[PDB]
């Protein structure tokens, strides 16, 4: 996250860090005690039997008793198309269920088909680059835009300055009105161009598919 601020510790207890080889590589969202969702592009080209799913985290450089670590048992994807940057969504089934507490909570999703209009105020978050990787979870006020966005994305822009999501933020949730409306997918013109909206997988188009996977 470029140009944001520290989240309050455990402000977003659905926020997940996917790790490989002791390092964060993508964000994700806990959507049931035993399923996280992320971007398909994050797990394309990775050994998924090696991905560590970290719940309850805040400061990644610190040892945190609040953390709960899971392996991935299985993944599910619906038409992921890297060539057209479409359907950039994956559900990872964990090898167990999270203990649900103050630090670890299931996110709330929109109803299937719910569209966000131009100007809706959201919060993006993640442990991606600050412009230097982030140890502390960052969040950022963003605005939904329909300009320079296709139908197949939710897009957001920080109005008036250069700020947005960056490498390592992929897979992270976009929260609008308490609801997960996007999963961070791609940037244009580099991170925090000041011009191209950030693009998110549009979670609301996938809700019936998500529901049937999680039960
Ligand atoms: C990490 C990354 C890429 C990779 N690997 C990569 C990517 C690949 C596939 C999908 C899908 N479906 C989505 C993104 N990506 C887009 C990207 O690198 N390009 C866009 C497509 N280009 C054409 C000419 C083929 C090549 C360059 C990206 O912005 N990013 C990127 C960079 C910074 C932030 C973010 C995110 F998700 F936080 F927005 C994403
Ligand atoms: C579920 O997985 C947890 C984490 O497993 C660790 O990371 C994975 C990716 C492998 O490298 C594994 O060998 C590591 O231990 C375990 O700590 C936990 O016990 C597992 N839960 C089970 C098996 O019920
Ligand atoms: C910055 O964002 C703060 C939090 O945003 C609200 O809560 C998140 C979880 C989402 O539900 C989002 O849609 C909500 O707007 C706001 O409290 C604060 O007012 C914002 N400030 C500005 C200038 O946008
Ligand atoms: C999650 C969060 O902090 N939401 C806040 C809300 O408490 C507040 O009433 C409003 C002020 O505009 O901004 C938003």
């Amino acid at each position: 996250i470029v140009g944001g601020r520290r989240a309050r510790p455990h402000a977003w207890p659905f926020m997940v860090s996917l790790q490989l080889r002791g390092g964060h590589f993508c964000g994700a969202t806990l959507i049931a005690p035993n399923f996280v969702m992320s971007a398909a592009h994050c797990v394309a080209n990775v050994n998924v039997r090696a991905v560590r799913v970290v719940l309850g985290a805040h400061n990644l450089s610190r040892r945190e008793p609040t953390r709960q670590v899971f392996a991935v048992q299985r993944i599910f994807e619906n038409g992921y198309d890297p060539v057209n940057l479409l359907n950039d969504i994956v559900i990872l089934q964990l090898n167990g269920s999270a203990t649900i507490n103050a630090n670890v909570q299931v996110a709330q999703l929109p109803a299937q088909g719910r569209r966000l209009g131009n100007g809706v105020q959201c919060l993006a978050m993640g442990w991606g680059l600050l412009g230097g990787i982030a140890s502390v979870l960052q969040e950022l006020n963003v605005t939904v835009v329909t300009s320079l966005c296709r139908r197949s994305n939710v897009c957001t822009l920080v109005r008036g300055r250069q700020a947005g999501v960056c490498f390592g933020d992929s897979g992270s949730p976009l929260v609008c009105n308490g609801l997960i409306h996007g999963i961070a997918s791609f940037v244009r013109g580099g991170c925090a161009s000041g011009l191209y909206p950030d693009a998110f997988a549009p979670v609301a188009q996938f809700v019936n598919w998500i529901d049937s996977i999680i039960q």
